[PDB]
C-alpha cells in the first residue's frame, strides 16, 4: 500500500529520567513523488508561506525533523511560490526528513501529490486529511513538542 499510519508522540520526563509519553494514532497516504520510506523525528509546524524564500531570513531546525505543513485555501495564494512538491524539496534541502501536509482546505493538491516524477524526493510526503487531518492538528497546536513516527504499514 501507499497507506502511511502515523503516530504523533506527547512526552514528558519526570526527575527519575524515565518518560512519560501519550500517543496519538492517524492514517495518510505517501505522495508517489516522494519516497516509500518510513521516518522519524521532532515535528516542526510550518506554515506553507515559510518554504518560500520570501521575508524570511527564516528558522534553522536541527536536521531531522518532520514538517507538518497545512495548505492555505487556494483562494489565499493564488501567486505561490513553489509547487507544493517544490515546497516539500525545500524542507528537506532545510533538513527536514519527511514532510506531512494537512490537504483538507486545499483537496486539489492531492491530483499533484498522486502524479509520478523522474526526480522523486528521496524522503516521504504524506497527506493527511478529514478525521486523520483534525487528530493531527489538534496535537501539533497544542503548545508541546511532540514526535512523529511515520511507518509504511
Amino acid at each position: 500500500k501507499e497507506t502511511a499510519f502515523v503516530e504523533v508522540v506527547l512526552f514528558e520526563s519526570s526527575p527519575s529520567g524515565d518518560y512519560t509519553t501519550h500517543t496519538t494514532g492517524l492514517t495518510g497516504r505517501f505522495s508517489r513523488a516522494g519516497a516509500m520510506l518510513s521516518a522519524e523525528g521532532e515535528i516542526v509546524q510550518m506554515h506553507p508561506l515559510g518554504l518560500c524564500n520570501n521575508n524570511d531570513e527564516e528558522d534553522l531546525y536541527e536536521y531531522g525533523w518532520v514538517g507538518v505543513v497545512k495548505l492555505e485555501q487556494p483562494e489565499l495564494d493564488p501567486k505561490p511560490c513553489l509547487t507544493v512538491l517544490g515546497k516539500a524539496k525545500r524542507a528537506v534541502q532545510r533538513g527536514a526528513t519527511a514532510v506531512i501536509f494537512d490537504v483538507s482546505e486545499n483537496p486539489e493538491a492531492i491530483d499533484q501529490l498522486n502524479q509520478g516524477s523522474e526526480d522523486p524526493l528521496k524522503r516521504p510526503v504524506v497527506y493527511v486529511k478529514g478525521a486523520d487531518a483534525i487528530k493531527l492538528m489538534n496535537i501539533v497546536n497544542k503548545q508541546k513538542v511532540a514526535r512523529a513516527r511515520i511507518q509504511h504499514l
